[PDB]
């Protein structure tokens, strides 16, 4: 159940995403865009799925690639900021699911954003810590795919 | 052209946008909803897009509508956030467009939103300036459509 992996979320994990959101949803569109292209250097399995977003390796020029970029960064923002009410977290979570279940993304596919989002943390020194705490909101999602 | 269209937010038209997004973006549930169910109540005919949400009559309390709501919100937030590079801006409206497009709304629909931002913003003191100057917003969005 998604609101049982909103459980997860406990005090100190709440606050060691809220204290790294401060820093990395500061720079939405550099941040946003390294992540993106850190998931099609490590994982190039998934290119496949935004042909839409035309050539991807041409990273900010690509106009399409930085519009999706920024854009994935305020559903982060999104999840942070109902943190504290698991009932708002939880219809937000849903519909996000939606479309990802419509583009045929499973739980285990979802989760390799993890690998990215664990060396983004680590370019602006938060450590295994962190790393931690956003996989148990990456959980969250993935309870509802 | 949209970046025509981008190019009518001057100076004033931002500061405006700014100034009254400051208060209505500081209650994105409330607000987002009251949007919504302004929309279904004047103009009924988009209902029928909105058939998975259930019985959207029952505002707040459906739960789906309720996170469809907080989520639309953050796609304004995000419009708001761009206002400084319009390179920016028009980036994230065309990847917006997208699934409006997908989903068959057409510029004439999407203006229908005029009517409720209006009405929102003047629940909130902010009469006819704020509501013109959120209106050329939409024209960007439309631009795209
Ligand atoms: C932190 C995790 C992620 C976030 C916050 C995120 C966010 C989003 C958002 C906001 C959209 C745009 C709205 C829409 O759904 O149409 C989107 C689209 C999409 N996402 Fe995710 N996403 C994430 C991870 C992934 C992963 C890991 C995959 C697959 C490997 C994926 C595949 C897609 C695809 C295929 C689209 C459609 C792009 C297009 O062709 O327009 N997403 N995502
Ligand atoms: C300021 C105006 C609006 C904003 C900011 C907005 C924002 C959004 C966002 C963020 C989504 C979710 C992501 C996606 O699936 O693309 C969405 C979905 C949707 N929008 Fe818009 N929208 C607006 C107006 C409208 C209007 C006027 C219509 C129709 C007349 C419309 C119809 C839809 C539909 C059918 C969905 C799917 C809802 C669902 O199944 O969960 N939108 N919109």
């Amino acid at each position: 159940s998604v609101y049982d992996a909103a459980a997860q979320l406990t005090a100190d994990v709440k606050k060691d995403l809220r204290d790294s959101w401060k820093v990395i949803g500061s720079d939405k569109k550099g941040n946003g865009v390294a992540l993106m292209t850190t998931l099609f250097a490590d994982n190039q399995e998934t290119i496949g799925y935004f042909k839409r977003l035309g050539d991807v390796s041409q990273g900010m020029a690509n106009d399409k690639l930085r519009g999706h970029s920024i854009t994935l960064m305020y559903a982060l923002q999104n999840f942070i900021d109902q943190l504290d009410n698991p009932d708002d977290l939880v219809c937000v979570v849903e519909r996000f699911a939606v479309n990802h279940i419509t583009r045929k993304i499973s739980a285990a596919e979802f989760g390799k954003i993890n690998g990215p989002i664990k060396k983004v943390l680590a370019s602006k020194n938060f450590g295994d810590k962190y790393a931690n705490a956003w996989a148990k909101l990456v959980a969250v999602v993935q309870a509802a795919l």
